[PDB]
């Protein structure tokens, strides 16, 4: 009674669950190994020229200091909400080993990353408190996190029915297309922007790190979502499709309203409009790779260093 | 309104559990940085030698093949289980960042296990279904992969009542005391015993890796179990006590039956006799380390040398 590789499925699997072997979805395994090979620690990058430049008159504008604050308090608690997200919710509807086996690597990914806000916060000398809890204090980003959270406890609040699963792909949109896909690429290009005027090297050279591991995430849901795709057709409605360009377009709205809220007046190489621009320009993108007709007209990469 | 030390906890926290900072389980910080420098993976280890072994016909005696075979197919799913575990109850229990935290490293440390066992299986081209579905087939390992499982199904099918916290100790004790702490430290005891007699040494050596792993998988759980006594007085009753210790007692015995049962005749350096004796020394330091009345005599460690 050993497993056979038809057996196995993305989601509503009757194989064993417990045996890796034999892989069916070798792309998933080939994710686990690329994530392995990007081990890094934050406390590896060295802060001494961020923490000069924090603590200095000159080092920063009032302007980048807010935009860095607010970007660091919305990555400081997002981190966890996407990690939470794959141990409660994604996990369990994943009825396969071999992603199971990613997601226990993109779960812990996601504790360096949030290790790598406490080092910064710990580095810099800021309010734990302000920082952590920025997440309900700012209405820009508690806009964003309230929003994603939903589709979070829909999950954990209804048994394998047409309606069930497609709430869990809603989740997987909001989580690895949007959050990650999207806000988190949005974050990414305002901090290297820092980062390539030569301000705050430090944090930005931790930001790479884990946008290469973004990178390899957003990879990864997309396939689920793709491959989940495959075995369940009749889950790709043209109603479901709109809803998902409707997710994409609600959340590129809450974007809209943080990246002008972060920056009100645009500082030196950047501002809300460009990094609209970049926020359009990706949501396009992730239409493409799901197979959704663009809801934006085509637009340009502001950023082409990304 | 910011988090609080004062209003962190183990269990049934009030405080949000997305905020790593303040940090109140320093322990359980700890325990996270310290697994994060044992990066290690297990296709760095050579198996030419092993593999040679392997193939050859004097390289191992029939007992030993039989013995190496059943401890793989042992450890090759079990690794599975306690990341199951971990995740689908465990996790969900634990209301605190910190822990939390190491939580996500020891799961993916468990993934890291797993992929141990499909390099071990794919280097010596072992049966993967053979292996895999290896704790189905045999009673003596299906018996204790079963027995372990109930405590994680119970906590599946049960609201924060003494009952309720108490199967989840009993959770706690059954995977990291049990699984982790007692059966894996026997089935270390057995591989490493041919790593010893210089045989096997590439499966030794990642079972060298995998034990200091285990060593702070362990440390964590029960620290877990103490800090959660501490702060849940009531849940440590003498009734629970003794359904701990005889917990651990059946959990001898399935061991006993699967020692049998891997050795039926003794090997060179190895028999279910010492094994017997490893087993029972460590279950005593179990239950010195759980505050617990020991359930065997004074027992010596047979192989110091672990
Ligand atoms: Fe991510
Ligand atoms: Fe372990
Ligand atoms: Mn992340
Ligand atoms: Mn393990």
């Amino acid at each position: 009674g050993r497993v056979d590789v038809a057996e196995k499925a993305m989601i509503n699997s009757r194989a064993d669950v417990n045996q890796l072997l034999p892989l069916k979805y070798g792309w998933a395994w080939e994710k686990y190994l690329a994530g392995c090979n990007n081990h890094w620690m934050p406390t590896e990058v060295s802060m001494q020229a961020d923490i000069a430049l924090w603590k200095s008159r000159d080092g920063l504008t009032d302007d980048e200091r807010m935009m860095l604050k607010r970007n660091l308090g919305f990555f400081a608690t997002a981190e966890s909400l996407v990690a939470n997200n794959i141990v409660l919710a994604v996990y369990r509807h994943i009825t396969n080993p071999e992603c199971r086996q990613y997601l226990l690597r993109q779960a812990f990914e996601e504790a360096v990353h949030t290790h790598t806000f406490q080092y910064i916060c710990e580095s810099l000398g800021l309010d734990e408190g302000e920082l952590f809890n920025m997440y309900r204090e700012i209405p820009s980003i508690s806009d964003k996190d309230a929003w994603a959270l939903r589709y979070t406890q829909n999950l954990e609040n209804p048994i394998g029915t047409p309606e069930a699963d497609q709430a869990f792909l809603r989740d997987l949109v909001a989580f690895y297309v949007i959050f990650e896909g999207m806000w988190f690429y949005t974050g990414f290009a305002q901090i290297l922007s820092l980062g390539r005027r030569n301000k705050m090297v430090g944090i930005a050279e931790q930001y790479q790190y884990i946008l290469r591991d973004e990178s390899i995430h957003l990879n990864f849901g997309i396939d689920c979502i793709n491959q989940i795709k495959i075995e369940n057709p009749h889950l790709w409605t043209p109603e479901f499709q709109e809803e998902v360009r409707t997710m994409l377009t609600e959340a590129c709205e809450l974007e809209v309203a943080y990246g002008r809220d972060t920056m009100p007046r645009g500082i030196l190489g950047l501002n809300a409009g460009l990094c609209e621009e970049y926020m359009r320009f990706i949501t396009n993108r992730r239409c493409a790779q799901l197979g959704l007709e663009p809801v934006f007209p085509e637009t340009a990469n502001p950023f082409p260093w990304m």
